[PDB]
C-alpha cells in the first residue's frame, strides 16, 4: 500500500496473509472454511495466516492453517488477467472471534464514487522498495470505467473496475495482490494489477467480485 496508514492491530479481521515460507499475497476470509484471493496468486503449498498484524512477530492472535484445496476460476486468463479470482479451502475450519472474522459477499455491485478500504502488506514506496511488517490501510473511491480507460489507456474488461486517485500518490502495490477492497461492508474487489504504483493516471485495477457471487456460492456448496 502506497500512501496509506497503519491500520491498527486486527482492525481488518477478514484480512489474511498467504504464506509459502514467506508472505506473497493477501486474501479474504468469507467463512470459517474458505478464503478468496487472486488467481495469479496461485501456488502450491499455501498456508493461510489469519489474525495477523506484524507478519514477522508472533503476537498471539494468529491462526496458521494449511490449504486443502485451491480452485482457480475456470475462465482465468493469465495473459490479460480476466477473471483473476481463486478460492482456497482450509484443512480445518478457522475459529471465528473478534480478531478473526469473515467479510460479506455483495448482493449487488457498487457505483463509482463509493468509498472503499484496501489493505495489505505490500510495497509502500512509489519509486523504490520497502515492505512493512504491519498491515497498511488505504481509503479510495471507485472510479468510473470511462474516466479510468480515458486516463490510463488500460484494457479493462467487465470483470474489472478501477479504484484510486488519478493524481497518483495513493495505490495498492506489489505484495497487496489478492487483498480485499471493502465498500459499504461488502467485499467488492480483489487487488489484481496496475502499472507501477501510485503513478499519475495509472490507478489500481481490481477483480469485480459482484460478478462472481454465484460461482463462489455454488463452488463452496459443492466442495
Ligand atoms: C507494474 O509492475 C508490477 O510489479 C505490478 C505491481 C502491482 C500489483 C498489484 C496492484 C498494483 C497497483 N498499482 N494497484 C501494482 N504487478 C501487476 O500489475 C501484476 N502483474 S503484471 O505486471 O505481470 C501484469 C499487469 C497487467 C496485465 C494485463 C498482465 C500482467
Ligand atoms: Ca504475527
Amino acid at each position: 500500500i502506497v500512501g496509506g496508514y497503519t491500520c491498527g492491530a486486527n482492525t481488518v479481521p477478514y484480512q489474511v496473509s498467504l504464506n509459502s515460507g514467506y508472505h506473497f499475497c493477501g486474501g479474504s476470509l468469507i467463512n470459517s472454511q474458505w478464503v478468496v484471493s487472486a488467481a495469479h496468486c496461485y501456488k502450491s503449498g499455501i498456508q493461510v495466516r489469519l489474525g495477523e498484524d506484524n507478519i514477522n512477530v508472533v503476537e498471539g492472535n494468529e491462526q496458521f492453517i494449511s490449504a486443502s484445496k485451491s480452485i482457480v476460476h475456470p475462465s482465468y486468463n493469465s495473459n490479460t488477467l480476466n477473471n483473476d479470482i481463486m478460492l482456497i479451502k482450509l484443512k480445518s475450519a478457522a475459529s471465528l472471534n473478534s480478531r478473526v472474522a469473515s467479510i460479506s459477499l455483495p448482493t449487488s455491485c457498487a457505483s463509482a464514487g463509493t468509498q472503499c478500504l484496501i489493505s495489505g502488506w505490500g510495497n509502500t514506496k512509489s519509486s523504490g522498495t520497502s515492505y512493512p511488517d504491519v498491515l497498511k490501510c488505504l481509503k479510495a473511491p471507485i472510479l468510473s470505467d470511462s474516466s479510468c480507460k480515458s486516463a490510463s489507456s488500460y484494457i479493462i474488461t467487465s470483470n474489472m473496475f478501477c479504484a484510486g486517485y488519478l493524481e497518483g500518490g495513493k495505490d495498492s502495490c506489489q505484495g497487496d495482490s489478492g487483498g480485499p477492497v471493502v465498500c459499504s461492508g461488502k467485499l467488492q474487489g480483489i487487488v489484481s494489477w496496475g502499472s507501477g504504483c501510485a503513478q499519475k493516471n495509472k490507478p489500481g485495477v481490481y477483480t469485480k467480485v459482484c460478478n462472481y457471487v454465484s460461482w463462489i456460492k455454488q463452488t463452496i456448496a459443492s466442495n
